[PDB]
């Protein structure tokens, strides 16, 4: 109920934080895994905003209140949580650093914020669930149901006293950035991704793609959002594999609720069907991740390491299917 607000101790604590020097180098790399540095996550986000957008892009007090309140509005769910938020934001930073002047200052700040915020107040339930059982959210938001909620939650956070990090923008740039953020968040609806990716592939292959064309820009940004949302699949295998455990933990909890409502869940969400997971992952990589990073690499060549990593993980799932797994810890 209502929007949660960070404590003074929380945001002041973040203000005083300094990132260990060794990580400054690592954070630049696509494969960087935030996993082992939980206490540093919010500081890691400040760092990325500061490197990408300058230490004066936002008032530091407002930025630190914003970040710690964002954290407090992620729920303690197995996957769509704070850790996922910072991970997605880190992928965006890496894409932007490698593609820096293709994007405006306003686009970089909006996108880094959009990624941090893009799953705000996720409950561990899919759009499929919300719509199947007519959750109130589905009444309010007929398509892209959770994504429209994530955007609404973002704007609610900006509206907290002292949290409006975009207040100092010109009224016109203010409207532009909220639009950048809205579009970016809505684009994290995977339902939209299939069409977007297909469109982009065609525009690329015919050579009509034009980043001076706002609709094209929006689409490229959309695909960047997908690439970042799915970046678990671009990490080193052990990291990818542990993250998959958390994702399925959420799926099986949803499947359980469906069973209570008289409906057998899709196999992916069925905890009595774990034998099908390796094949399910294969389908996911072949249908979603591989094409995503393939097209992104065509459009932004510096993102190639994402695609190489995703390819290596596909291979690992293939090995699992064939019975070639080595030891795994959970
Ligand atoms: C977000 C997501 C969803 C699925 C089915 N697999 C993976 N790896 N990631
Ligand atoms: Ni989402
Ligand atoms: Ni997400």
């Amino acid at each position: 109920a209502g929007t949660s607000i960070c404590t003074s101790e929380e945001w002041q604590g973040l203000m005083q934080f300094t990132l260990p020097v060794r990580l400054c180098k690592e954070i630049e790399l696509f494969h960087f895994d935030i996993g082992p540095f939980e206490n540093m996550w919010p500081g890691i986000f400040v760092y990325m905003v500061h490197r990408s957008c300058g230490t004066s892009c936002f008032e530091l007090e407002k930025l630190c209140r914003f970040i710690m309140s964002v954290k407090k509005n992620y729920r303690r769910v197995p996957y769509h949580n704070w850790k996922h938020a910072v991970t997605v934001a880190h992928c965006m930073y890496a894409i932007l650093q490698n593609n820096h002047t293709l994007f405006t200052d306003l686009e970089r700040k909006g996108l880094l914020i959009a990624c941090l915020c893009h799953d705000l107040d996720h409950r561990g339930f899919s759009n499929s669930y919300l719509q199947k059982f007519d959750h109130p959210l589905a009444a309010l938001y007929s398509t892209s149901t959770m994504e429209q909620h994530h955007f609404s939650q973002t704007v609610s956070i900006l509206q907290l006293e002292g949290h409006n990090i975009f207040s100092t923008l010109s009224s016109s740039e203010y409207e532009q950035v909220l639009e950048i953020i809205r579009k970016a968040i809505i684009a994290t609806d995977l339902a939209l991704y299939f069409g977007n990716r297909k469109q982009l592939e065609e525009m690329y292959q015919t050579g009509s793609l034009n980043l001076n064309n706002q609709s094209h820009r929006d689409r490229v940004i959309g695909l960047m959002m997908t690439a970042c949302d799915l970046c678990s699949v671009t990490k080193l295998w052990p990291v990818t594999k542990l993250t998959a455990n958390d994702i399925y933990a959420e799926f099986w909890a949803e499947g359980d609720e469906m069973k209570k409502l008289g409906i057998q869940p899709i196999p992916m969400m069925d905890r009595d069907k774990k034998d099908e997971v390796p094949q399910g992952q294969l389908g996911f990589y072949n249908a979603v991740a591989i094409p995503c990073y393939t097209t992104l690499t065509q459009i932004l060549p510096p993102t190639e390491p994402l695609l190489k990593a995703c390819r290596d993980n596909l291979s690992q799932w293939e090995k699992v299917i064939r019975g070639e797994e080595t030891a795994t810890w959970i």
